[PDB]
């Protein structure tokens, strides 16, 4: 909370974009895993509309790689203005912009529609309007007027909830609050840490609630979603590298009734 | 008649060949460009890529042509081969490959056609590793006259016969003439067990290409004397595509009016 004032983007896609947590050659690491959720979902046609939003974005754009051929009008989102500054810097290719290169590549590679990464980075920097304050406390995380096209079609959210809740109630509340911002029928793609109670920032030193895959299926079920996909992803040693204490990571495709 | 006549020529206005400005001049944007499926560049990996793809050519050595700087044209290639031979007329191109195979910074960088080819075999391989294993099959980078009956000399270093050929954008680039052409696809030819495939690519009805302050003289040749070339040198010819070059990547480097790949196996 205030702890997330101390955080550091840098830092931050240091520890989990860049070696070893960042190597994407090896298709068993956890950064092919995720792309691979997300794209394999969105290959399904059934996720689809005109508007999505990023919940929690961070620093990050990976995990809008494989949305953005599926939606018009994208908004990006983040409690912290660094973040936004950050995100900022690479949709207008700033200088001293993180280098997202690698993981375009890879979702081209995933998709498979002879994709250049140029083309997928153009289309995503085109697509997302919009970089906004959020804060998932609050019942209107967006705020009251906001620039954000409300409901929106689909919801995408990585790292948020857990990373941002003392307790599972804490984290059950927070999901009720973004699910306000999703349209009936909407579909929200969670993905998340699994079993992980702090995680680094620099020097910002985050606490996380604990959640199991069973624990962020009954939450998703709470807040009035059918579950259509609940996946893990154990973390295997060689990237248990003194930055967190994450077991795996959890991808889920849920859609609101 | 006289061939040293032509070959002297020719030797002589290669002697200006700057490698940089070729590599500009045909790898850089527009024609190097990969994001056009359309393009140039993305055809050339492409008929690669889907002859490879079949199966059908495979051995433990492979040997390239007239490499010069380049390097994309064994991109799809080195999943199949273990020992694999590039070759120069030019020790500038020889040094540049050079740089190339130590990872140097001031090496030309081949990660976008690395990429590109490792997106259409579709293995989500990733470039590095193709880079990595393209360096490790290399290897040897030798000089070469494809005009000499033996092109690599005597008592080459090359393991022979090869069990396939590579050839981008050579013979035509070298030939005065279509004889001398035919003849340089004779003495490669002697390089190539019975049974092996090579893979040809060049332009087509081009008389001219830029190198810098070196313009060269090009041999014009179509699709069809491509054709009666290979059936004369003794292929059978299993594939002979033709890409025609856009009217908006004609750029005045050169007056090439398309290319030709070809996929003929030796007969034997
Ligand atoms: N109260 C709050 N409401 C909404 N987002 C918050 C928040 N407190 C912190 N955040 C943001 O939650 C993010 C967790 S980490 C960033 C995750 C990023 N989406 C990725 O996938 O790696 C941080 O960017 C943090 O700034
Ligand atoms: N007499 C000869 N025998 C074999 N190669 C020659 C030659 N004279 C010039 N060369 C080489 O023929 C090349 C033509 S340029 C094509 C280079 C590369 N294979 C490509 O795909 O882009 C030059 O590198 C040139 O140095
Ligand atoms: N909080 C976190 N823990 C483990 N892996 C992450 N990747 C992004 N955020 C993470
Ligand atoms: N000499 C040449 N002419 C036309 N296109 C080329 N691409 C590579 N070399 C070429």
């Amino acid at each position: 909370a205030s702890a997330y004032q101390r955080f550091e983007p840098r830092a931050y896609l240091r520890n989990n974009y860049a070696p070893p947590r960042g190597d994407l050659c090896n298709p068993n690491g956890v950064g092919p895993w995720k792309l691979r959720c997300l794209a394999q979902t969105f290959a399904t046609g059934e996720v689809s509309g005109r508007t999505l939003i990023d919940i929690g974005s961070g620093p990050t754009v990976y995990q809008l790689l494989s949305a953005c051929s599926h939606f018009e009008d994208i908004t990006m989102t983040d409690f912290l203005e660094v973040n936004r500054q950050e995100l900022g810097r690479w949709l207008q290719e700033e200088p001293g912009a993180f280098n997202w290169s690698m993981y375009s590549q890879h979702a081209c590679l995933i998709e498979g529609k002879g994709e250049c990464w140029q083309d997928k980075e153009r289309q995503l920097r085109a697509r997302v309007k919009r970089v906004l304050p959020i804060d998932v406390h609050q019942p209107q995380p967006l705020g009251a007027g906001s620039p954000a096209p409300l409901p929106a079609d689909a919801l995408v959210s990585a790292f948020c909830l857990e990373a941002v809740s003392p307790d599972l109630a804490s984290f059950q509340r927070a999901l009720d609050h973004i699910t306000t911002l999703l349209r009936p029928g909407g579909h929200l793609l969670l993905i998340g840490a699994l079993e992980e109670s702090w995680y680094l920032a620099g020097e910002a030193r985050l606490t996380v609630v604990p959640v199991s895959e069973e624990e962020v299926r009954e939450a998703l079920v709470r807040s009035g979603y059918k579950v259509r996909d609940l996946r893990t992803y154990i973390m295997p040693a060689h990237l248990q590298t003194g930055v967190d204490d994450v077991k795996g990571v959890f991808f889920a495709w849920a859609q609101k009734v």
